[PDB]
């Protein structure tokens, strides 16, 4: 996250870092026992950590559980990042508890003009490379479609929206990625891409998450 703030320990608690003995991704606890990131962010072998603040230090509230079974969306396309939607399976449940919450899934898309918090682990500058340790947090609105599309030309699809700022500063970036983006209290956007981090007119791109409540809620009642 460039130009945002310290979130605050466990105060985004369906925030999960995904480690494969070094946090790489994002994601969001959908319930006791399903994750969702980025399909970009697939690999064998995770360790979804819950209860974080300082992953590089054990400070209490931690659960790591490691995946059963990741489940790409079956249209992801790595070329254009359509369809950037993964869900990981734990082996067992988690406790949920304050620190260690479930966040809800939208019944409604939202629209431009909403506002929502971003949040990771990632890079926090967008010239260089400096990764903090704690969860920072970034708020952020929701563009409408065609500032979008002016910004990314021939790239935006209808399972995409931008959010951020188009003069820059402020924007999600590396090791973000599979993250949530939370608006009035539902899980509307995963952070999938952009163009470098917190560049004037290039803001960042997200999944569309109500677009595919179906497939994840027939996907989890069937694995
Ligand atoms: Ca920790």
């Amino acid at each position: 996250i460039v130009g945002g703030y310290t979130c605050g320990a466990n105060t985004v608690p369906y925030q999960v870092s995904l480690n494969s003995g070094y946090h790489f991704c994002g994601g969001s606890l959908i319930n006791s026992q399903w994750v969702v990131s980025a399909a970009h962010c697939y690999k064998s072998g995770i360790q979804v950590r819950l209860g974080e603040d300082n992953i590089n230090v054990v400070e209490g509230n931690e659960q790591f559980i490691s995946a059963s079974k990741s489940i790409v969306h079956p249209s992801y396309n790595s070329n254009t990042l359509n369809n950037d939607i993964m869900l990981i399976k734990l082996k067992s449940a988690a406790s949920l508890n304050s620190r260690v919450a479930s966040i809800s899934l939208p019944t409604s898309c939202a629209s431009a003009g909403t506002q929502c918090l971003i949040s990771g682990w990632g890079n926090t500058k967008s010239s260089g490379t400096s990764y903090p340790d704690v969860l920072k947090c970034l708020k952020a609105p929701i563009l409408s479609d065609s500032s979008c599309k002016s910004a990314y030309p021939g790239q935006i699809t209808s399972n995409m929206f931008c959010a951020g700022y188009l003069e820059g500063g402020k924007d999600s970036c590396q090791g973000d990625s599979g993250g949530p983006v939370v608006c009035s209290g539902k899980l509307q956007g995963i952070v999938s891409w952009g163009s470098g981090c917190a560049q004037k007119n290039k803001p960042g791109v997200y999944t569309k998450v109500c677009n595919y409540v179906s497939w994840i809620k027939q996907t989890i009642a069937s694995n």
